[PDB]
């Protein structure tokens, strides 16, 4: 093998400007990193700059360098959608025709009618809200009537809240499984159904750790599956295991924050393993992109950048570091959805003694999967073109 270990980092939602097909999505003008850089009066990301981020595209505070540490380019998304699962599934070698939906005005009556029809229970709420907001508003009615609080977020989720004393936990799980089946329908396709049991009294409701998630498996066997099947290590960090519903995963490390994500990445650098360590840094998307908070987003990017030199110091000659994103989520864009954008790609190993060069633009995110597959000698994905030989 050319590399013994590949460290793949998804900066979640960290897009590098509108894609050629942005108009279809209402995403003309979208530029996640660029708009953040303008807001910050210049982003301070010296380590990403050293890797060649400015060589992909110059932005405020982000300039090109003469000798980038590694190779650089951007990637274009080929799949129909701009959601979490589409982006990640494409990265690991798939092509996804059918996009996962978001519901800023709640779910269609048809879906909620069938859920009522199958459960014999009333549904209340039906809007995007935080757990705290929806329980403050509807928690008491839920307790008193035995109704189900159905809500969503800015992402592709259907969430069902019920008080543990009123709706038995096991009944809530059964209901969520029904909802999971009903939402395997391209009109109502949600990435994730989430059980949100809660306890307490009016004015003091808390969501319990009895939360359960109901995800869909990727629409195909991924490069992760192939790695696992060939007895390679596949270490998933953060939301990665959940995004792939555990498919191809050999170890999963939960994280609480971006900084904690970088700590677990460091933990994997300290592990003897052969295969893939795969990190998702989700805060960019979950805290700042959807909340349209360019200041928080900018600060988060600077906090992440400052962590990189330790990663650089720990990389071995036979290690490869890959840094990319899965879509955009421009914090100055209208609405609360993701934006259809190119994503950066940086590929660095200390064995690149002469530094890196520009790679041809990646025509699908699956080029990452193809590169991983070729490196480890496992079955090549149906989609994607490896850039391994270019490194
Ligand atoms: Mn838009
Ligand atoms: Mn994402
Ligand atoms: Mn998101």
């Amino acid at each position: 093998n050319k590399y013994k270990r590949i460290f793949l980092v998804v900066m979640d939602s960290v897009g590098i400007g509108e894609a050629p097909d942005a108009e279809q999505f209402g995403d003309l003008g979208s530029d996640t990193i660029g708009h953040i850089a303008e807001h910050m009066n210049g982003l301070q990301m010296p380590n990403m700059v050293k890797l060649g981020l400015g060589n992909i595209r110059e932005m405020k505070g982000i300039s090109k360098v003469e000798k980038p540490l590694g190779y650089y380019t951007k990637m274009q998304e080929k799949s129909t959608g701009k959601d979490q699962m589409t982006g990640h599934w494409e990265i690991m070698g798939l092509y996804i025709d059918t996009p996962f939906q978001v519901f800023p005005e709640g779910f269609p009556k048809e879906l909620l009618d069938e859920l009522e029809e199958k459960t014999g229970r009333k549904i209340i709420g039906n809007k995007p809200a935080s757990g705290t907001e929806i329980l403050d508003e509807l928690g008491q009615e839920q307790m008193e009537t035995g109704s189900l609080i159905v809500y969503t977020s800015a992402d592709s989720v259907l969430q069902i809240a019920a008080h543990e004393e009123v709706v038995p936990l096991d009944e809530l799980y059964k209901i969520c499984k029904i909802a999971r089946e009903l939402t395997l329908d391209e009109k109502y396709m949600v990435g994730r159904v989430i059980a949100r049991p809660f306890v307490g009294e009016p004015g003091n409701f808390t969501r319990t750790p009895n939360r359960h998630d109901y995800a869909l498996k990727p629409f195909g066997r991924t490069v992760m599956n192939e790695l696992k099947d060939s007895d390679y290590d596949v270490i998933a960090i953060g939301k990665i295991s959940d995004i792939y519903d555990g498919e191809g995963v050999t170890e999963s490390l939960r994280t609480k924050s971006n900084m904690d994500g970088m700590d677990k990445l460091v933990d994997t650098l300290n592990m003897d393993f052969t295969g893939l360590s795969f990190l998702n840094l989700v805060d960019f998307d979950a805290l700042f992109g959807h909340r349209r908070d360019p200041q928080g987003y900018g600060e988060a990017l600077q906090e992440y950048d400052a962590r990189l030199p330790e990663v650089f110091a720990k990389l071995k000659e036979d290690d490869l570091l890959l840094i990319t994103a899965d879509h955009g989520n421009d914090p100055i864009h209208p609405g609360t959805d993701h934006t259809r954008e190119y994503v950066p790609l940086l590929a660095y190993s200390p064995s690149m003694k002469e530094g890196g060069q520009e790679l041809p633009l990646r025509q699908t995110f699956a080029d990452i999967g193809a590169t991983v597959a070729e490196n480890f000698g496992v079955k090549m994905p149906e989609y994607g073109t490896s850039f391994l030989n270019e490194l």
